[PDB]
């Protein structure tokens, strides 16, 4: 009875942590996207 209640709580926490990360993914989307876009430019520079 104790384990079953503790598992259901961990499933609720997992969904909450996933939702939190998914909001932070969008906040740092612009930071990373810039990082990525810059890297590919640096690879073009190597070729010339």
């Amino acid at each position: 009875k104790k384990t079953t209640i503790e598992i259901t709580e961990q499933q609720q926490k997992a969904k909450v942590t996933e939702a939190e990360i998914n909001i932070q993914r969008e906040h740092y989307r612009v930071v990373a996207a810039e990082g990525s876009m810059l890297y590919f430019l640096v690879i073009s520079l190597s070729v010339m």
